[PDB]
């Protein structure tokens, strides 16, 4: 796809901290824009839709690359139509934004200019930033992780695809979504079906596969933290089922500390670990050996990762051992199909992109994090319980209804070496 300018794109400024083992940080200037997907597509002569609803022009869009030819994307109104504004080091995303239309949260990254996306590597570094998730009730997911997409978006690969990073393309991650409209420099349209609940989204004949590290999944009631391996590290192309767990893991190797038994560590008021009705620092480090540490810090207090005992493991650190208790006492193989941490040490020695977002689970319900799931399963099963909300909670339609003023707030984020990110703030 091109990109149109019938609306200017002004990606909204947010600064970071850049830290050297030496301990100082200095402050770093970039941006976010906002993913392809909820972008008005329209012809490139004219403002006529490419995408309506939940379906394609069939007279724009007849097939995938004649699509691709005749619609743009055009520039976004980041705060009267996302809701998405910045203020120094802070970004908020509301979860409803009513202009001329409705729209439900937002997927942005972190851009290096206003065509290139910020490559970060982990592996050796540490991640640090800051969250408010006082307004996230049950079923919504303020999110915060890394995906091994390219820094162009995706133009030098697909010519075909010009708007690139400057207008938010190239997605991908570990459920290889087929859910996006443009996939490398083609449309999605053929063998596209409508979603059966969401009117504004629907499944193409294809996917966008990748690495995908979930730093950060939460709202007031549950986080979890979860590295998600490939079989391919980077962006690639999928088809049909082959979508379907084929070369990516879906599910990762995720430590939700309340799944784990510990259910009074994160929650809102006085009487949790960390009170969730205020903000909280969270850092992630990921050693050379591939493993994953974590711990948090709230009113000046340090808290490692809580421990944790699954099976025969026993520790607050996400590494093999754990994944692998994991899998031995929750079920699944997909990590470990996938490669492991092995495997997925392969993205964090590479380039990754930062990806904030909100969003609300049309296929779930958000109950794989906050509740019991599958819904029919009880305390017994191991596993099953990820949180206090009820297994009624998280439909779509009723949280944009009930809470349309609910937002994430992410800020003070800060990279470097581990242990370089506790020092001052340049
Ligand atoms: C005896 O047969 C075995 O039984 C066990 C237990 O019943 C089976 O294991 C269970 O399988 C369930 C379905 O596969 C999963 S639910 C699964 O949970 C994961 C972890 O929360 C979810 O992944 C997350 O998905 C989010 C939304 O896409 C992502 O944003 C996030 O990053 C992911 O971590 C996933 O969506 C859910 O479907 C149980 O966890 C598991 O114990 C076993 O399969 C049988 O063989
Ligand atoms: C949860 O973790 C906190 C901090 O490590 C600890 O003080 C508390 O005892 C733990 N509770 C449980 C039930 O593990």
């Amino acid at each position: 796809q091109s990109a149109c300018t019938l609306q200017s794109e002004t990606h909204p400024p947010l600064t970071w901290q850049k830290c050297s083992s030496g301990g100082t940080c200095t402050q770093q200037t970039g941006s976010v824009v906002i993913d392809a997907n909820w972008r008005w597509t329209h012809a490139t002569n004219s403002s006529t839709n490419c995408y309506d609803g939940n379906t394609w022009s069939s007279t724009l869009c007849p097939d995938n690359e004649t699509c691709a030819k005749n619609c743009c994307l055009d520039g976004a109104a980041y705060a009267s139509t996302y809701g998405v504004t910045t203020s120094g080091n802070s970004l908020s995303i509301d979860f409803v934004t009513q202009s001329a239309q409705k729209n439900v949260g937002a997927r942005l990254y972190l851009m290096a200019s206003d065509t290139t996306y910020q490559e970060f590597t982990l592996l050796g570094n540490e991640f640090s930033f800051d969250v408010d998730v006082s307004q996230l009730p049950c079923g919504l997911n303020g999110a915060l992780y890394f995906v091994s997409m390219d820094a162009d978006g995706g133009v030098s690969k697909y010519p075909t695809n010009t708007a690139g990073a400057k207008y938010g393309t190239g997605y991908c991650d570990s459920q290889c979504p087929r859910d996006l409209k443009f996939i490398n420099g083609q449309a999605n349209v053929e063998g596209w079906e409508p979603s059966s609940n969401n009117a504004n989204t629907g499944i193409g004949g294809h996917g966008s596969c990748c690495s995908e590290m979930d730093i950060w999944e939460a709202n007031s009631i549950s986080e979890a933290l979860t590295p998600h391996p490939c079989t391919t590290v980077g962006q690639e192309i999928c088809e049909g089922d082959g979508c379907g767990g084929g070369t990516c893991d879906p599910d990762g190797c995720d430590w939700n500390p309340y799944r784990l038994g510990n259910t009074s560590f994160y929650g809102p008021g006085s009487s949790f670990t960390l009170d969730t009705t205020k903000k909280l620092t969270v850092v992630t480090q990921f050693e050379t050996s591939g493993a994953i540490n974590r711990y948090y810090v709230q009113n000046g207090v340090t808290f490692q990762q809580p421990n944790a005992e699954l099976g025969s493991y026993s520790g607050n650190e996400l590494n093999d051992d754990y994944c692998t208790a994991e899998e031995a006492e929750f079920g699944g193989s997909s990590f470990s199909d996938k490669g492991g941490l092995t495997q997925f040490k392969k993205a964090t020695s590479g380039g990754m992109v930062l990806v904030m977002s909100l969003w609300d689970d049309y296929y779930a319900n958000m109950l794989w994090l906050d509740s019991t799931y599958p819904t029919n399963e009880t305390s017994s099963t191991p596993g099953a319980v990820r949180g206090s909300c009820s297994t009624s909670s998280g439909v779509p339609a009723q949280v944009e209804s009930q809470s349309p003023n609910a937002k994430v707030t992410f800020s003070n984020i800060k990279f470097g070496p581990i242990g370089s990110t506790g020092n001052p703030s340049g």
